[PDB]
């Protein structure tokens, strides 16, 4: 008797001044080296998070692509999310590595946060 979901766990891979970034995983069916990852941007608190806009970077023998994002505000009160498409290419199947940029307005300041992702799933690569 075993209860984990079957396939790639999701990780919350950023979490800081309400904001809220999950990752959600799917390895492709016809193509080893490729993971697709679905990001989910939140905001608990009660200003609407403007013009956000995520960026990712990976080593270099990973190849990204950064599909474009549902939209550039991430509204207050957990309201709405802002998904974005991004895929990973890793030819040599190498343990997954991600730093991420922020960037948005929100109570009056433009915000920058610039942190890597630390809990990538063994599945998102292997
Ligand atoms: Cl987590």
């Amino acid at each position: 008797f075993n209860d984990i979901a079957p396939g790639i766990p999701s990780i919350t891979a950023y979490s800081k001044n309400g904001l809220k970034i999950e990752f959600t995983f799917e390895r492709s069916n016809t193509n080893p080296s490729v993971t697709v990852i679905t990001i989910q941007a939140s905001n608990s608190t009660e200003l609407d998070m403007t013009d956000f806009v995520f960026q990712a970077d990976v080593p270099k023998t990973f190849q990204l692509q950064l599909l474009s994002p549902s939209s550039s505000v991430v509204p207050a009160f957990n309201t709405g999310t802002i998904t974005q498409v991004i895929k990973v290419l890793n030819p040599q199947k190498q343990q997954l590595r991600m730093r991420i940029k922020l960037t948005y307005n929100h109570k009056g300041s433009a915000m920058q946060d610039l942190a890597e992702v630390n809990n990538f799933p063994p599945q998102s690569w292997q």
